[PDB]
């Protein structure tokens, strides 16, 4: 079937920010330390009493998501850790506003995205270490977990969606999922329903690893067409992480992003906040680097979509669809020197396709406006562009080309 | 045979940061571009005009090799553009002191480097696109070019070394290395002599490329020693390139820094400032995590020397040497979670070693002091070591773990 | 739930031969030829007139599938071509009886495979291109399917299992495997059933991996019935004969398969096409006699060896496999010994290390020559290192196996 | 510089049978198995006396040769171990009149060649391990390896060549190559002399990569006499005949690896290794008729082919040969076409590009069933595109070759 109008929209904005922000934040030691380092509870619980939040700007928040070209933006509204960044109306003690921070930092998340139109999304984990109804009384845990989301659907005005996280750790119990998508269905009707693993009817997206190779599964031929969507953290932690070094290259961002695209998916990219929710200087990097990227290549980024078109053997291109041109995303280009000075990209560089029966006018990459040159074996719909090399001084890593039917 | 004793200080440097500045910069389009891009010379001559080194803050830069854990830092004098970064006193009208700048910039480094105990290297470029000398003229301009090496030795006090590049433009001329390095030895006695590409019986040090595998040569048995270093930049050019998105991982820089100690070569990192001698936010990022790094590293980095113990099969660890030492540097280690939660470093992770076959008493991972457990086979020089996984909220991509002897 | 008696002795006998030979052997173009090559079904189901099994030797192939270790054949008694190599007593004329050959090659094959103590095991292609009926009439088809099957289960004696492959051309029909694999039990209650699905039933006793190399065998949901796993590797890409397939897999590949499988409990069958006539081809012989040679000397622990929750040391394919009484480390990626002058890779000190080996040890040896090997060991975290010598120049096992020695 | 005729000559011989057979064969465990499984040299010399030759028929061997389409054999006349297979007619004791097989074999071996129009090489260790004037009296030493060679260039008639190995063993001593190769060059002109170093003179033709595989063949200093290069490969570890060696590489792999050695412009020997009494291993008849059936296909490239500067697209192993009258395409990874219902792989169309062809074409067809390609050329940039079709089912030739004609 079709995509629902809300899963539509969800799949055009492509890119989100993912901002982990908690308690754990001030160890810089990653977001799990509570449990993976066996702290005493009550200890670390008291980081509430310096949850200052002295430096989170929700507009610096925002403002970073619309430079990396980012359309939503997923925050943690409550982690593992069971501490909640809103107020939560009596649900519970152990939320911001028994912090000295003493402000709501979802509703100033939501302003923030409206104002740079983007979607606010909640993360919210459903495994929850704070409360004891978790492990002595799941039945009420369910409740308390759906009333902090209720919360959540109703003291802030329209919500793109919900991310949920932790049904994992107990795979074979009833979660009361219709009531509680239905609970959300009822107070924000048009949420992108999102879970982290379909377990029921009213969910709209699917996670899966960023290095699935095949394209997405949207759900049984007669059945609600479901989007994918995948994740990446800069480092090997999601929470900051000050010894972290292990940092992913940027290039790598890039392909990551580009193939979630490939494969039909959203792609999430997770920065973590300081202790006092300060977006750190390293985030930044990445945001800039691959904001280049997307600022480039927003033609296809959004609106562009998998099509049965194939590259030849041998080579990681592939092709994204709009409504008015198809889009040739090409990898393993090299930068073009000189006849004496030879960076490796200066040959003829033929990158063919199968799958394009249309007669096609012109072809140009996307970063500099060069036309390329191509051939066209309509019968067999086959493509051959000659892909030139990057101009000395730049290189893409994930170069598009777009094409322009007669 | 023996260092003589500038070249074992060198070797002791372990860590340089190589710095590209000059009228490039202004394009951001890399420090190749006038020759590459072929551009009209009168045309790009005249960025002179608006060169004004208005961000340029020498002590800034000291600062920043310091906390980064360098012991030396390379500056670009004069590239293949020809133009001079500092008073050359007559010998040129394309230099800093006909710009607006009107500063000496090495005058201003070489202060930056001594009140930062910083050796200052000058990079000089022998291959050079500005003099008209070059092509018609080479003998003249063999004068020209030892004239501008004169004055960088004649007129800022003692200098850690030079750096020259472009011999290999005309691999088959007499490019007069006795009399060009006479005069470097004559004015600075200790200075190191490096010529990327030996070349003359002064050169200190020959350059690599930054994969090589083995151990470097130092010369033949009864000959002059010469020391190796192997240079890395961030993305794909030296001078700054805004559209280069294809930057490394942090996590190669790391390895890349390890992996010349393994085979007995210092490093040179590099970083292309801004058209007004900025260091780019982008730096600064892989500077700071290269400098945790080399901080934790600190007691093997500068004294740790190759030795002949290998790694077991599989592996890409490796050990280095100092004269109470050794020190076992480990790599594709993952973090430890719990039962519950894998993260893929939680079981017991032998490592094993040949070559030594002293008792030990002790080993310990630099990072935490945690003690590590382990078995010898003396005869055979067999070490195995439990090289435990990262604590949850670290990851050092190369874990030193120090060895204490009996 | 542990293996039924039937499915322990399937999983100790560890490789098993499986054998292609049909009327598509005599054009040596691969078994699926009649269907691939859109043959003409008259003119190719005339290959029965030349059918005459002139180098068929059922005691000589018995005797090579012993020599190469194997403890079972499979062999094709028909494929999808429909041609029953057995004397089908009447239900077809497509059989082995209406050929010049007028001899029940089922017969002559099971009795040799007892005189070698060898299991022998009936493919049955299920889905079928002779007979109308497959597309006619699916129900008649069925029966004659199961009577077909019946004549199997009834004329041979005790039979080593079945090996069905063809119900994935219907993925949603109802094939009656109740009452199918029912039957069998009833003529051949010990029998293993193998169906190939590309659990289909309660009476399957092995699941298949026919062309892929998994990480772990599936033997069923924790209550249920268990079964056994098996994988399958023919020597080029073709399972019948096919001359002009040049692309056949490294004697090393097939060593390192067979040692695969037993990694994780699973067992190989090693498939051989005939030629036309019932000859094993010399390049069969070939890689049967280089694989024959690495089962002998893996003996001790190829047929009663099993998986055990030792790990190797990061960066090696090493692996380790358990009898009651020794461990046995599996060792890769050696290379062969030379001189200080001749350096040919494996002369250094080569620690491999596993974990989870809590028991003090006696004595370790290689399988191939009985050298001692040095040792260590961390009791506290169930650390065993090893200096995994290399080979003797001369010899290269391709997996080298050594045998720990309790206390 | 353009190769002299004799090196042309040699250039279109393309493949060559190496042959190892001395006593080391008797033992089956490597020939170098003297030195490096220090061996008592009294006893391993004894060896000499169940030297029967029983088995070795030169005409079978010769003949197997042109079969496998090898245009010429070396033959291993002496190794290290310093046992020669002809009359030295006084030299040595140590040969094989001095043997029960009281035959010359090199000069059965060189009828034989003859008969089937195959040069013959003669294999010849310089460095030896029989002869004490080795180290004793180096010059001496000399003047009897350059006697073993002048009795192969006097008795047997016009020789192919001569391909020596073992002055690596003294890397700084004077071999006095000069009187050696004169020596050769007064006798045997046209000889092609091959010095295994892995230009040591200027009468040498041929440089070798042993056990090596690189993507550029040296032709010599710019303005100096082209040399031509040489690959070798033996089928596994060992040159030999190694019982215990299970380490075969993959025929597919022996196929590709006689490809690469046209593309990169050299000729290849495949290496067998004899039994002890000179038959050829059933393993080793296997790989000749595999790589035989490859040769045949690619007979009209394999022998004029050279490399021309046409490289293939991003990501693809393929490459190109050309001949006076037409240029080939060598295209690798390719799969086999089933059907719409069975999917092998190979189904779907796959452009395979190449850059500096820039002529029009007018066909262009595959050599192993002279199907039609499909393909589009931009003949500004040198581009050219070819539908690569996959194999026919029940064939598959590894690297697969289309002929290209020109208008």
């Amino acid at each position: 079937t079709e995509p629902l109008p809300r899963i539509q929209h969800y799949e055009d904005l492509g890119l989100g920010l993912f901002i982990h922000w908690g308690l754990y934040s001030q160890m810089a030691v990653g977001e799990w330390t509570e449990l993976i380092h066996h702290r005493n509870q009550h200890d670390y619980e008291q980081l509430i009493k310096t949850f200052t939040a002295a430096q989170f700007d929700a507009k610096k928040i925002a403002h970073a998501a619309k430079a990396v070209g980012a359309k939503y933006i997923v925050l943690t509204t409550k982690h593992h850790e069971g501490f909640f960044l809103y107020d939560t109306k009596g649900l519970s003690d152990f939320d911001v506003m028994h912090a000295p921070a003493r402000r709501d930092l979802i509703a100033e998340f939501v302003a923030a995205c409206r104002e740079e139109d983007l979607l606010p999304f909640f993360y919210m984990a459903t495994y929850d270490w704070h409360t004891p109804l978790y492990d002595d009384d799941f039945p009420a845990y369910l409740t308390y977990l759906q009333k902090s989301v209720e919360v959540l659907c109703r003291n802030y005005g329209p919500v793109g969606g919900f991310w949920f996280d932790g049904n994992w750790n107990k795979k074979d119990a009833d979660w009361h999922l219709p009531e509680l998508y239905g609970m959300i269905r009822h107070y924000q009707p048009n949420a992108i329903i999102v879970n982290n693993t379909v377990s029921d009817p009213e969910i709209d997206v699917v996670t899966y690893q960023r290095r699935t190779p095949d394209e997405i599964y949207h759900g049984a031929p007669n059945e609600k067409y479901v989007a994918g969507e995948i994740s990446i953290t800069l480092n090997q932690h999601w929470g900051i992480a000050a010894n972290d070094l292990n940092y992913k290259s940027p290039a790598e961002v890039i392909e990551t992003v580009a193939h979630a695209r490939h494969i039909g998916a959203n792609i999430l990219v997770n920065i973590g906040l300081t202790g006092t929710g300060a977006i750190p200087a390293a985030a930044q990097t990445y945001m800039h680097l691959l904001g280049r990227w997307t600022a480039m290549a927003a033609p296809v980024l959004y609106k562009g979509r998998p099509v049965p078109v194939t590259s030849a053997h041998g080579t990681r291109d592939f092709v994204l669809h709009t409504s008015k041109h198809d889009f040739l995303c090409i990898l393993d280009l090299q930068v073009v020197g000189n006849d004496n000075v030879v960076l490796g990209g200066e040959g003829v560089n033929p990158r063919s396709f199968v799958g394009i029966g249309q007669p096609i006018q012109r072809i140009h990459w996307l970063d500099n406006d060069e036309v390329l040159s191509f051939t066209q074996d309509l019968d067999k719909k086959v493509l051959t562009v000659d892909a030139t090399g990057y101009p000395y001084g730049s290189d893409w890593v994930v170069r598009i080309a777009q094409i322009d039917y007669e």
